[PDB]
Formats: C-alpha cells, sequence, structure tokens
C-alpha cells in the first residue's frame, strides 16, 4: 500500500461509516496494522492509507506481541474530560514533524468491533491520546490544527516544505497552505 501524506487532499474528505463488516475488513485491519508496524507507529486511520472510511487502529505498547491491538469503527466521542494535558505528537502523515498537542486527558467512546456488535469503552494517558489524534484523523482534521499559535509557528516552514513537494509532483497549486 502508500502512505498518504500532508497536503494531499484524502485526509481533508469526509470519511464513509463502515455498513459491511466481512473479511475484506479484517483484510484491511490487519493491513493497517502491519503498515503501523512497518512504519514504527503506534497507531493507523484509514485516510492515511488511501480509504476514507471510519476506520481506525492502535497498540499503545507499540510493539509485537505486546500491548493490545484495539479496533475501532465508527466511532463517536460522547465526552470529552475538562482536564488538558499537553504531550509531543508525530504523524505518520508529516514525515518528520513533531511538536506538542494539547488534548483531553480522558474521553469515553461508543464504537463497533471488526464485526459490528456496538460497544462503550472510556480511555485515558496514552491510549487516551492515540484514539483522539486518530479520531481527529477520521474527522478530516490534523494535528497542527490543534497546536498553538506559537507552537505552529515553529513548523511552518516544515509545513511550507510539504506542500512543496505535493507542487513538485502534480504541478498543481497546494490545495492547502498553513500561510492562510
Ligand atoms: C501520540 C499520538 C498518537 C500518534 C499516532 C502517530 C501515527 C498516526 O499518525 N496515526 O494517525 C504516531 O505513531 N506518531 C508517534 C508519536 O506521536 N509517539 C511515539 C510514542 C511517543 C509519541 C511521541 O511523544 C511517533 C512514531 C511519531
Ligand atoms: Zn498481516
Ligand atoms: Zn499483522
Ligand atoms: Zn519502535
Ligand atoms: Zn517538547
Ligand atoms: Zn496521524
Amino acid at each position: 500500500m502508500e502512505i498518504v501524506e500532508y497536503p494531499d487532499p484524502i485526509l481533508r474528505a469526509k470519511n464513509k461509516r463502515i455498513d459491511i463488516f466481512d473479511e475484506n475488513l479484517k483484510n484491511l485491519v490487519d493491513a493497517m496494522f502491519d503498515v503501523m508496524y512497518k512504519t514504527d507507529m503506534i497507531g493507523l486511520s484509514a485516510p492515511q492509507v488511501g480509504l476514507n472510511v471510519q476506520l481506525m487502529v492502535f497498540n499503545p505498547a507499540g510493539e509485537p506481541g505486546e500491548g493490545k491491538e484495539i479496533v475501532l469503527v465508527n466511532p463517536k466521542i460522547k465526552k470529552y474530560s475538562d482536564k488538558l494535558v499537553p504531550f509531543d505528537e508525530g504523524c505518520l502523515s508529516f514525515p518528520g514533524i513533531y511538536a506538542e498537542v494539547v488534548r483531553p486527558q480522558s474521553v469515553k467512546i461508543d464504537a463497533r468491533d471488526i464485526t459490528g456488535e456496538r460497544f462503550s469503552i472510556s480511555l485515558s494517558r496514552l491510549p487516551a491520546r492515540i484514539f483522539q489524534h486518530e479520531y481527529d484523523h477520521l474527522e478530516g482534521v490534523l494535528f497542527f490544527d490543534r497546536m498553538t499559535d506559537q507552537v505552529l509557528d515553529s513548523i511552518r516552514e516544515e509545513l511550507e516544505a510539504l506542500e512543496k513537494k505535493y507542487e513538485e509532483k502534480t504541478g498543481l497549486p497546494s490545495p492547502e497552505r498553513v500561510e492562510a
């Protein structure tokens, strides 16, 4: 598969809810985990692999045979804690960019598993961190949108650089610019 990187429009387009839970969804999740493991990430969302569907995966442990392989489909955040905590984040769609993002420390969720059964779960610490980053993804939201002006100002060039790449390869004007 091929990894979708900023400022590709795929990461912004609305994503469709998954209504079919077959072996092709089982295989996609599997593949999504392999991409995650091979790229040394701890999570991954559908758009990042070129598929605009409401599907994500993550393993807090970040290592094969450790932690727990967690998968959520069509999730929805029922509540964000009032407490906001800072934490440094990276993103497979923005090769090389690391920064601080303030996010609520915990969260309550509603979602479906690899088969369709509706369920709820509450998250905290790192698991909550990963989920929110991915959930943002499922909603066309990228991590710099969450950063403060101060923090964004420190990655503008890296973002602009990426924008210059999209243009070099497509001869067209960057679909989105961080100048705007
Ligand atoms: C923590 C928020 C969840 C980040 C998920 C991203 C991968 C992802 O892009 N999902 O959409 C990741 O693995 N980035 C990692 C990341 O942000 N990490 C690795 C563990 C520590 C933390 C950085 O403080 C690294 C590999 C760049
Ligand atoms: Zn596999
Ligand atoms: Zn695997
Ligand atoms: Zn690693
Ligand atoms: Zn720092
Ligand atoms: Zn990401």
